[PDB]
């Protein structure tokens, strides 16, 4: 069930009744749209303000609810870039202290800096855990786990089967990245779906692939 927009720059496909993947072309980039009884929650917004506004608008219209919350999985420009849109619309931008600090040092508005190593949120019916597994793609990268669905948003930490190399490593810790992958494999032993930061949804195999790419 792939709903694209006006332009096809934004697309959403359903993973289940309440969880969709959003993907914007910037190189496609994924995140989640969580349809909760209390509003839309995004795991990651988009590359910039323009596409973040377009994304919010597309899902608010489709789901007939407001985006109330976004979880930012690391501070890179393509993750933090819509921060200005979120803050001005009163959309709560969740992040680790570290992501927020990085965002601020890179001259972005700051997300909330409210996530710890392990944080458990609940949005209406929808339980969301964020997990900081260690450094990898960046210093600050976190994964998000939907325990009612065993769905893992790996974000840029996790490479799609299509990714044949590590992508941008300028800010990466390619030695700690394996450990961090392992920390994810240990915390979540039973995974139905993983969402890589780019590319197609997979399973546990994506993290095994990412492990391989680090060899
Ligand atoms: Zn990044």
């Amino acid at each position: 069930t792939v709903i694209k927009n006006e332009t096809g720059t934004i697309s959403i496909s359903q993973l289940n009744k309440n969880v969709w993947v959003h993907t914007e072309l910037g190189v496609p980039s994924n995140g989640l749209v969580l349809n909760t009884s209390k509003g839309l929650v995004l795991v990651d917004s988009s590359w910039d303000d323009k596409l973040t506004k377009e994304l919010i608008e597309m899902v608010e219209k489709k789901f007939q609810k407001r985006v109330t919350d976004v979880i930012i999985t690391h501070a890179h420009a393509d993750h933090i870039g819509g921060i200005k849109t979120l803050k001005e619309r009163g959309i709560k931008a969740h992040s680790t202290a570290l992501t927020a600090e990085l965002a601020k040092k890179n001259g972005y508005e700051e997300p909330l800096g409210d996530l710890q190593t392990v944080t458990n949120l609940k949005f209406g019916n929808m339980k969301v855990e964020t997990f900081y597994p260690g450094k990898g793609h960046t210093e600050d990268n976190i994964v998000v786990w939907l325990p009612q669905y065993n769905i893992l948003v790996g974000g840029s930490l996790v490479k799609s089967t299509s990714a044949k190399d590590l992508g941008n490593v300028a800010d990466a810790y390619v030695n700690e990245w394996s450990t961090s992958i392992e920390n994810v494999l240990k915390r979540y032993r039973n995974i139905n779906a993983v969402v890589p930061g780019h590319g197609e949804v997979g399973d546990k195999g994506l993290l095994l692939h990412t492990l391989d790419l680090l060899k």
